[PDB]
């Protein structure tokens, strides 16, 4: 209700809408990354499971 | 219109001009020290002001 303390609001408002967020490219990379690894593992397990009815890799 | 009477005038004329006006001399120091705290008050308010857009006092 005093000038001065809207004032202190304003400043301490502009002080905690700078904080540093993290990095977050850097962080769904990872996910992607994770995802063509799991994708490539999966490939190899079918592509062995493949192999079982008949006598030769596809193609 | 009787010297009598003009006497009594120029007495009581002597009676009322010796009334003890108040003091003013602490009058207008009162006003004058309210003007310091007001503007000390202001000037406290506008360096808070200026302490907002940057994060240093003056100087």
């Amino acid at each position: 209700f005093t000038l001065i303390e809207l004032l202190i609001v304003v400043a301490i408002i502009g002080i905690l809408a700078a904080i540093a967020i993290p990095q977050f490219a850097a962080y769904r990379q990872k996910a992607f990354n994770s995802a063509a690894e799991s994708d490539l593992k999966n490939t190899k397990t079918n592509l062995e499971s493949y192999y079982s009815e008949h006598q030769f890799y596809p193609n």
